[PDB]
């Protein structure tokens, strides 16, 4: 089998990335954001505190004929950016772009952090890391993709994240259409949970390909590029003006500024970020100082190739017995 669905940006900076996915029995269609970074899915539902919801979409399990509690299972996650989310669990059959898993744990909330209540447009998360980082208790569940990896074609996800524009998550088979040249495969380290690699260096602008290690993961969840702060510095060195604003929380530049590209390297093989991809906007409506797309990871413990570094690519997440990833430029 295969499924293939449209992944639509949330808002006009690509702050996230929704994909409409099927719950239920009759089907539910919710908005979810999928996450190369956790490994829960997780949605708005009756059961949300009603204080918490505004605006989502929301499953109701007792109107899926095929939805069954998972007696005793509870859920709780907390995410790099502070927010967080806890309740129960049901089963129930859940598609995504035609393909179908049944049984697939579905967490419904009954608590949500204020980002998510704020945010009207994101219904839920589908995790996309490994397992292992399912937080359901007492009996870790299974994400989407592992459930549904014995049924695919090949066992494989394509992210092709749009600038600006929808894109494509494919499941099962990697379409040779979707990208320019060859896909270059690199080594994945699942020690961690994630879609952990080692990029090989990077470049600012036309300048030369600096040849170092940076170890991080593959994040569809994350919307920047976390990097760091010796790169980071590097980069926002060659925009007059730019500076690190503690105020602000991070680089911020100003936003008559062309930005130059950024490369970063996957093996022998360039993956170029252009400028205009990292530009996230004025830091308040009407402000010329505008933030930045690459920021320090410094504070965070772990790179992140977020969608800034992701949109840039073709993304082939290989759940082979031994995963790798692959980057293409399109």
């Amino acid at each position: 089998s295969t499924g293939s669905a449209t992944t639509t940006p949330i808002d006009s900076l690509d702050d996230a990335y929704i994909t409409p996915v099927q719950i239920g029995t009759p089907a539910q269609t919710l908005n979810l954001d999928f996450d190369t970074g956790s490994s829960d899915l997780w949605v708005f539902s009756s059961e949300t505190t009603a204080s918490e919801v505004d605006g989502q979409t929301i499953y109701t399990p007792s109107k899926s004929t095929t939805a069954k509690l998972l007696s005793g299972a509870t859920w709780s996650i907390s995410y790099g950016d502070g927010s967080s989310s806890s309740g129960d669990v049901y089963t129930d059959t859940v598609s995504v772009g035609g393909l179908t898993v049944t049984g697939q744990a579905v967490e419904s909330a009954k608590k949500v952090s204020s980002s998510f209540t704020e945010d009207s447009t994101i219904d839920g998360l589908l995790g996309l890391a490994f397992s292992t980082l399912n937080t359901v208790s007492p009996t870790q569940q299974k994400t989407f993709f592992d459930n549904a990896k014995a049924s695919l074609d090949s066992p494989v996800f394509t992210a092709d994240l749009g600038y600006h524009a929808p894109g494509t998550y494919n499941f099962g088979f990697i379409d040779t259409t979707a990208y320019t040249g060859s896909i270059t495969y690199t080594a994945v380290s699942t020690k961690q949970g994630f879609w952990e690699w080692t990029s090989t260096g990077y470049a600012v602008g036309s300048g030369t390909f600096k040849s170092t290690s940076i170890d991080g993961i593959a994040d569809t969840g994350t919307t920047l590029l976390y990097l760091p702060a010796t790169v980071v510095s590097a980069y926002w060195a060659q925009v007059s003006g730019a500076k690190s604003s503690s105020s602000v929380g991070g680089y911020v530049f100003p936003c008559s500024a062309t930005l130059p590209s950024f490369t970063f390297g996957v093996g022998s093989a360039r993956i170029v970020i252009p400028g205009d991809y990292i530009d996230f906007g004025p830091i308040s409506t009407g402000s010329s100082s505008c933030f930045g797309g690459i920021q320090s990871s410094a504070g965070i413990g772990i790179n992140i190739f977020g969608d800034v570094a992701l949109k840039a690519a073709f993304v082939v997440f290989n759940g082979a017995t031994t995963p790798t990833l692959g980057f293409a430029s399109k």
